């Protein structure tokens, strides 16, 4: 994973659980709590897992709940960094462009493997969106959806339809219902 994003995650963990909890967890992995994450570096997926596992241990919070909350908070951060994706858009449009955004933002990186986030209309007031990734970040995905709803101040209902692994990929399909219509033309 990329550095300052994970850096973002770590910052969020500090806000939720305190500096003490986070410092120790970073220390348990061989980091200095005040280690600088450079603007370019990349941090391994498996060290992230270990960090989150330790924060879970020390807070008693299940790691899936922690990921969900990190996802909910992360949307705000992405609005600081990529304001154009948020400006002048409604929630439905925002969610519908996510698959492309993740391709566009990683296409320059050798060996990149972004999540796929394909969405399509399934009713006049609803989309189905499918998470597809080797990383199995199901709760982060769901949390990001919830955080988007909060950020845009547009209420939604989210129903999980399918979950599981296939072809070496994790997949999670949800149906998202918007409060008033969005696919009538
Ligand atoms: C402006 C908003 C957003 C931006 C700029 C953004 C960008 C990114 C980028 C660059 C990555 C790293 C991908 C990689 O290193 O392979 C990532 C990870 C991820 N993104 Fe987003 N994202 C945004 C919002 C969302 C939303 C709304 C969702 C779901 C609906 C989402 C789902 C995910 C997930 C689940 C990951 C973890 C990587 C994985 O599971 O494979 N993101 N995001």
């Amino acid at each position: 994973m990329k550095g300052t994003f994970v850096g973002t995650w770590i910052k969020t963990l500090r806000d939720l659980y305190g500096n003490d909890v986070v410092d120790e967890s970073l220390k348990s992995v061989g980091w200095e709590p005040d280690r600088v994450i450079t603007p370019l570096e990349d941090i391994d997926d498996d060290e992230v897992r270990r960090i989150f596992a330790k924060v879970s241990e020390k807070t008693g919070k299940n790691v899936n709940e922690i990921w969900r909350e990190v996802g909910r908070q992360n949307i705000k951060t992405f609005s600081e960094w990529f304001p154009s994706y948020f400006a002048g858009r409604r929630l439905v449009n925002f969610l519908m462009m996510m698959d492309e955004v993740h391709l566009q933002l990683t296409k320059m990186i050798k060996g990149a493997t972004p999540p796929r986030l394909i969405a399509k209309p399934v009713a006049k007031d609803a989309i189905e969106m499918e998470y597809v990734s080797k990383r199995k970040m199901y709760d982060y995905f769901l949390g990001l959806i919830e955080g988007s709803s909060k950020f845009f101040k547009e209420e939604i209902s989210v129903e999980e339809v399918e979950r599981g692994e296939k072809d070496g990929f994790s997949r999670l399909k949800v149906r998202i219902k918007f409060k008033n219509p969005v696919f009538e033309y």
